[PDB]
């Protein structure tokens, strides 16, 4: 697997990152993702990185390759 890290930008609650992890999830391939919520940041094992970017932007918020 793959280690993608994204800045994400738009949260303003903890339902913010669950929703961001549930969008990444529904991502084919990805294996793990965890959103921490106070570093504002998606820390995705993938099995582009701009497919998962898009998850987050259809889903409501901003998200940035880092
Ligand atoms: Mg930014
Ligand atoms: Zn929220």
């Amino acid at each position: 697997a793959q280690t993608i890290n994204l800045q994400l930008e738009g949260m303003d609650c903890t339902s913010c990152a669950s929703s961001i992890e549930r969008a990444i999830a529904k991502v084919p391939g990805v294996q793990s993702c965890q959103v921490n919520f106070a570093l504002e940041q998606a820390v995705v094992s993938y099995h582009t990185p701009q497919i998962l970017t898009d998850a987050v932007e259809r889903a409501g918020y901003h998200a940035r390759v880092l």
